């Protein structure tokens, strides 16, 4: 029997869900029949990726409806989707494939995900699974400063419009995995360095903790992500958050706290497709209409916790209604909690 | 007494009856709003309106918030569809077919503008406040020129041939002085940009100028600059020519780009990190850098079309952008005449 503390064992039960990977891919519409969990692979996932960046490109450099639709053809026969009565959208806009991005960006997760709880023994298998995360997970003591400044980060950055529901901490989680701390390094003595948050499905987490928070592959299109291929975080807890997609039908997910080491950031208000920074540049920051406030930012380590309450930022041309903060290499972070939320979903309008 | 291919060329990008054209074609109704009675600040709260459809549907914003906005466009602009339904303004294509026609009229306007305001072609021409002189056909000048054009005219615009007729070198007054500073930039070079004909009164009047501050940034693939290209062709290409119309103009412009900032795919941008100066946009296809020629600090790029090793690009060819009037300098205007197969 394990000795791992009881949330740390509730967590490995979480992350390594089988039946919580099959429920995300019959949320992104895929034919479990066609393509179960375990005939998924890298390989596939890399060309589909291959496809989308084609399309994009077919797009842009205006190749003919035919060559379109026939992409499109070998996207969904590729990956395997099951679209009811309703017409299968055709691969022709960027909203079109950018949603087929992120479906992409969840079966990368969720391959790693099964193939690390299929591979090792079949001890505890809690214990089993434990050891596959590379990481050293300690519970927060729910009275310590350290767990009372973070439930406020929680209530206090919760957006106005992510209205739907209300968050409530359950566990909170000091992780340190294995050998970041010395990849992080070099970035320790960088300027400007923010603890922000990362939301995802709750068996990415296998993916996560064992390798980190990754760039999307070469095959993946830059074009796909509104800022290109880096690290995406909030300083909004709500915006994350919604990068868990939990429901009333699946109401708890997990989000992590992360340093990342911004240095100059480079600001932006719109899309922009990039790949690497202008020289000078460390980080991207994308302008939201909403911005914590700075009177109530707090540092510790020479890190800011920008946990003050959103305020108007001077800013009302941009895309976002939040403000985001992408880096180009998976060095600039070092991720340092991991908090478990329920979702408690709104049933007034008052 | 201005000299003959002169004096067609006011005429020309004065014709009252092109501009009431080109409002038909884009369903404008002239009962509503004759071109007499276009205003810059309607057009300026247009691009306003494009700009918040555009922003609301980014941020997620409710589709009756969206259909208020479109419709409030309409109310603007009066259209004539005049049976079918105005598109709908809720996503970055039809929002992007509207900021290109809203670009037309702030031209058509400043034209008509012109004309109203204060023989009539010398009256017109006293108000380009532009020198204008015609360039000999033999002239080195004119060879140098016809051979840009030449061998830059990229394949996959085939639907056309291209000959000149006309070659005319201009002084914007006040130009030459605005570039001075800008001069001393490196990667000072000689590009395209191709426009239609009832833009071209606006341009020598104002010189090249960026969208209004109310204009989306994301209308443009590299926000609000000035584009140019390196191949004839896809400038000219924005001519708007056919077969029933089938004589364009585009300019010569010496751009000061300096420290390029490289890009693969759209960046809607305003301003640029410090350290750049322009835009390069990267295309697959890029003028042999073997022909090319150097005239006093100045790259005349008139190489043939060779393959740049870039593929994983949204662009064919090169595109060049500048977020400051003042690094273009305007060097000559062509007129130009399209052979379309068919
Ligand atoms: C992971 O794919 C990146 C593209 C989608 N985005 C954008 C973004 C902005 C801010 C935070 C997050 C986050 N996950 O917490 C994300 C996010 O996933
Ligand atoms: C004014 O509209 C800006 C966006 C449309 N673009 C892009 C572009 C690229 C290269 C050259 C030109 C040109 N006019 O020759 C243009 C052009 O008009």
């Amino acid at each position: 029997k394990s000795k791992l503390p009881k949330p740390v064992q509730d967590l490995i039960k979480m992350i390594f869900d089988v039946e919580s990977m099959k429920k995300a891919m019959v949320e992104y519409e895929i034919d479990l029949q066609k393509m179960p969990l375990g005939k998924l692979s890298k390989r596939q996932i890399q060309a589909a990726y291959s496809i989308l960046s084609e399309v994009q490109q077919a797009v842009s450099q205006g190749s003919s409806d035919s060559q379109i639709l026939d992409l499109s053809n070998r996207f969904y026969t590729l990956i395997p989707h099951d679209f009811g009565m309703k017409k299968p959208p055709l691969l022709n806009n960027a909203d079109s494939v950018q949603a087929k991005v992120e479906m992409l960006d969840n079966l990368l997760d969720i391959e790693v995900a099964y193939s690390l709880l299929r591979g090792g023994s079949d001890k505890d298998p809690i214990d089993v699974n434990y050891e596959k995360l590379k990481t050293d997970i300690k519970v927060v003591d729910r009275d310590s400063e350290e767990a009372e400044i973070i439930r406020k980060y929680v209530k206090n950055t919760h957006a106005t419009t992510h209205n739907a529901y209300d968050l409530e901490v359950i566990d909170i989680f000091k992780i340190e995995r294995e050998g970041e701390c010395q990849r992080y390094k070099p970035f320790k003595q960088l300027h400007n360095r923010r603890l922000l948050w990362h939301g995802s499905r709750t068996t990415n987490f296998a993916g996560i903790l064992s390798q980190g928070l990754r760039i999307a592959p070469p095959e993946a299109p830059v074009t796909g992500y509104m800022f290109g291929k880096g690290i995406y975080f909030a300083d909004m807890v709500s915006k994350s958050a919604n990068y868990c997609h939990t429901s009333q039908g699946d109401p708890i997910g997990l989000i992590l706290l992360g340093e990342v080491a911004l240095g100059n950031m480079y600001e932006l208000k719109h899309a922009s497709h990039i790949s690497k920074l202008p020289k000078g540049k460390h980080s991207v920051k994308g302008l939201g209409k909403t911005t914590p406030d700075p009177s109530a930012n707090i540092s510790l380590d020479g890190v800011d916790v920008p946990l003050g309450t959103g305020i108007s930022s001077g800013v009302n041309d941009t895309s976002l209604l939040y403000n985001e903060y992408i880096v180009y290499d998976i060095a600039q972070v070092n991720l340092k909690y991991l908090l478990k939320l329920k979702f408690n979903f709104k049933t007034s309008l008052w």
